[PDB]
């Protein structure tokens, strides 16, 4: 850690993290978390409880 990402979401509520330094790709949007790699890695543990892709879910549910 030295450098600081943010946690990223696409239109599958599915998360990534991407460095704060470069631009958000097309398709992904802040997920609300930036910080160190470790912080970010937290984050997306304690919110991506379900990791059916959003359509997945919306065809089972």
């Amino acid at each position: 850690d030295d450098i600081q990402f943010q946690v990223v979401v696409n239109h599958e509520e599915q998360y990534s993290i991407w460095p704060e330094y470069k631009e958000i790709p097309q398709g992904w949007r802040a997920a609300g978390k930036s910080g160190l790699k470790k912080d970010c890695l937290a984050y997306i543990e304690e919110v991506w409880t379900d990791m059916r892709p959003l359509s997945l879910r919306q065809h089972m549910d």
